[PDB]
């Protein structure tokens, strides 16, 4: 059979991630802008079974290693768009920078039809980094894309600088996407809040305990926002294909606000267990501490429910929930994207439930 | 010349109001859905000069008087859509009810091509009434259209009940629109926040004083939302013409959030004066009290700047600003409208400035 024709050819760097996994789905839909798409999906681990069941050409590669990346990506002469949706899982500026440089150095000399590089960062651009030593004054919100860089060693700054330099030199377009908190389904993410809260809820249910909210008062009652992984995918694809979005920094959220108070009630209902909400006068407790000895319990759950086998620390990031539940005042604006013609949105309450439903369909959670 | 053809014929009840004045503009644009529109505009006062310069057939009528309303509206046999965007200016349930009943009793028997009645209420549906005696527990937010009625004598309840009964009996469709705080330009409104704050700012400037924020701490820092009058008009016209919107209760806001803190800075810049923002530890002061003796000052301003002559209490509602500046937790959801296909929005910061610009173009403010 003659070689298959594609209109566009994506390199998704971080294909097992919370957005990369969505891109692997969304890019292959028949009506997706820029389609038909061929998808190369890059990650460090062996292709998981769930991803092997998708029409994605998986490339196992440690992108922090330059010679390996050259060897693995330089043969991919047909790439048209790069979606960089990866990070090393620490805030180390140079390791993260090296990963992104390696992608560009390996692809740009070899992909003569390369058009665009999508760089995914996030709303930490506006408020700072997670490293405990960093005592920094964030910007006030709503966050908009005209806010200047904070005086902090945020690896996002280095990634942008590389993006601008390398696209500029090579007559490529660029986009920087700054998603809010992601609502997604990947069990291989280092920061999946829905999966994390679903695992907590599952363990509570397993142990005949209530779904006890461990967070701060402020994070219970404040306005919060998030972004569905599929909407991030759609926003990145929009910037990759639509001339109006090119060479722009762009926030990405669902377009609404919610409260954790309301999400919590929904979570309890979804698992058919009692909730204990925020109790007046109580201080936040560490969910990471509450769950520190639960690995064997999770193993037992996986076995009893015949789930996709996951290690507790890989499917859940309890430390990340702890940060979410002592955060407030982090709302980001979608006006710039809307004014440029991107009218994609989600109902965040419905998005949260859709992620639960999807994780159950995939057998990641009971 | 042969009688002019129109596709649709609007009765706008409250044509001098903050939304009615926008409808008088929007309905007459060439690309407005349902057009070409003929517009009958009803209000109690004599047609102001600014409205006489619009292609609107003005009908001076006190709609609280049944015989007068019959006499004035029963000849209008060609009405296709009613936009009820009026209230008496008190919370008296029966006077407000009487006004709306009178419209329907006068039009329904006489307009054989009548299709739809749009009823404008508002987000007070979710939190209660302004009357000082009423000590009531509001719903929590974000406000959605599935929230049940509060146990309060809100005239909105009576207006809805009349709408349902009379449309139901007569095979007409209905829509209830619940706008957030309106950003608009009418100088004849009983509740125009932008005009009110512009008048304050103008007086501050006239007296070489700073723009001193008089509100509460909470209302300075909280998330707030609003709706541009033109977007309310567009939302009402959408419900009047689009089958998907028919027989629905629908919120209407700009689709974003803002803070008064940020609006205040913008207001000061627009008037080229210094601002004093919220001062930590200060209690809210009454802007109504601050402005109680300023009528002659406003007269002098009107004369010195050659403005459209307005009485201070008619262009500004300082009591209404006082309520805005002790409110929080009033965000409403636009998901229902979006899910039904209405994707109209405004950038609220830009909307606020556009209202200032428009009021200056009309010579209502300097
Ligand atoms: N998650 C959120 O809620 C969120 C919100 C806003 C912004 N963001 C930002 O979005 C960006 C991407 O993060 P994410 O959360 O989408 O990531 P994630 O879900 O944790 O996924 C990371 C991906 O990168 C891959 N990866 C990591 N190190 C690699 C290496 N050395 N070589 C090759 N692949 C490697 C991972 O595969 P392996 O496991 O095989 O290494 C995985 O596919 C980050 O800047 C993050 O801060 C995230
Ligand atoms: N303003 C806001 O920010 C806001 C926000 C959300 C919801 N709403 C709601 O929207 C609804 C309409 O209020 P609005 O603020 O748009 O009104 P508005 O700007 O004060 O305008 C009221 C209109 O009704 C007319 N009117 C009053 N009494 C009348 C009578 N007896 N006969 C005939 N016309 C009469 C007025 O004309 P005359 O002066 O000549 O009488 C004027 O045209 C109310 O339920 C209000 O609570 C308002
Ligand atoms: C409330 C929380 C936990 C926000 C952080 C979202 C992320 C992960 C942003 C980013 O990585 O830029
Ligand atoms: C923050 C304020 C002042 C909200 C009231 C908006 C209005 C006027 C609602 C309604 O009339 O339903």
């Amino acid at each position: 059979g003659v070689c298959k024709s594609y209109k566009s050819v994506a390199l998704v760097v971080g294909v097992t991630g919370i957005v990369g996994s969505s891109l692997a789905e969304v890019l292959k839909l028949p009506d997706t802008p820029g389609g038909p798409w061929k998808v190369y999906g890059v990650a460090r681990r062996p292709c998981p079974v769930w991803l092997a069941k998708k029409p994605v050409e998986y490339i196992q590669c440690d992108v922090s290693n330059n010679q390996e990346t050259i060897s693995k990506l330089s043969p991919l002469k047909d790439i048209t768009h790069i979606f960089y949706v990866s990070w090393i899982g620490s805030e180390d500026c140079q390791t993260n920078a090296t990963m992104f440089k390696n992608i560009l150095n390996s692809v740009i000399p070899n992909a003569s039809n390369l058009q665009h590089v999508c760089l995914q960062t996030g709303i930490k651009h506006y408020f700072g980094i997670f490293e405990e030593g960093s005592k920094v004054v964030p910007h006030d919100s709503p966050f908009t894309e005209d806010l200047p860089r904070l005086n902090v060693p945020n690896f996002y700054h280095d990634l942008e600088d590389i993006l601008y330099e390398e696209t500029g030199k090579n007559n490529l377009t660029w986009s920087v996407h700054r998603p809010a908190l992601v609502f997604g389904f990947s069990p291989c993410s280092m920061m999946n809040i829905v999966s994390t809260l679903c695992v907590y809820a599952t363990i509570c249910k397993h142990e005949n305990k209530a779904l006890v909210y461990p967070g701060s008062k402020n994070s219970w009652n404040c306005y919060a926002d998030a972004v569905d992984a599929d909407l991030v995918a759609e926003h990145e694809i929009w910037a990759a294909v639509d001339p109006k979005a090119k060479n722009q920094v762009l926030n990405c959220n669902n377009g609404d606000v919610f409260k954790w108070k309301h999400i919590w009630k929904k979570l309890a209902e979804e698992f058919g267990i009692e909730m204990v909400g925020y109790v007046e006068g109580k201080e936040q407790v560490s969910l990471a501490e509450l769950m520190k000895d639960k690995d064997q319990v999770w193993d037992e759950i996986v076995k009893k429910n015949n789930l996709v086998p996951t290690k507790l620390k890989e499917i859940a990031a309890f430390w990340f929930a702890d940060i979410a539940f002592c955060s407030e005042n982090l709302i980001s604006s979608m006006n710039k994207s809307k004014e440029l013609g991107f009218l994609g949105f989600r109902n965040s309450m419905k998005s949260f439930v859709s992620c639960i439903d999807k994780m159950r369909d995939y057998r990641f959670i009971p």
